[PDB]
């Protein structure tokens, strides 16, 4: 069956506001959460209902755009490089589990170009 989600909160881990923090939330996370082929990334993969057995088996780190808007909205995230890198998580899972030419490859495509495009003028 599914996994629990990824933590969205870290009690033990401190807090800060930054310029590329605010960034990632309201113009990149924001921009992609809008786009046509957002969805089938805004939450977890729910594999029970969507009769996927294997794809906790084959994805291990699983990571999703509704994970990483709460992980920015609730401060997990000290680093904005721990942000990048859970985007590039995400894209990657759907490279490892799918298929060349499968909608879902597609959309990750136009997603993951896109995510280059924002973060290209991240603020210094
Ligand atoms: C319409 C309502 N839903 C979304 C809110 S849904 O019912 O959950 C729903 C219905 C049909 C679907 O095909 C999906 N598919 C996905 O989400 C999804 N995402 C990723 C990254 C993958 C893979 C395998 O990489 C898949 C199969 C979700």
């Amino acid at each position: 069956m599914n996994p629990p989600p990824p933590e969205t909160s870290n009690p033990n881990k401190p807090k800060r506001q930054t310029n590329q923090l605010q960034y990632l939330l309201r113009v990149v996370l924001k921009t992609l959460w809008k786009h046509q082929f957002a969805w089938p990334f805004q939450q977890p993969v729910d594999a029970v209902k969507l009769n996927l057995p294997d794809y906790y088996k084959i994805i291990k780190t699983p990571m999703d755009m509704g994970t990483i808007k709460k992980r920015l909205e609730n401060n997990y995230y000290w680093n904005a490089q721990e942000c990048i890198q859970d985007f590039n998580t995400m894209f990657t899972n759907c490279y490892i589990y799918n298929k060349p030419g499968d909608d879902i490859v597609l959309m990750a495509e136009a997603l993951e170009k896109l995510f280059l495009q924002k973060i290209n003028e991240l603020p210094t």
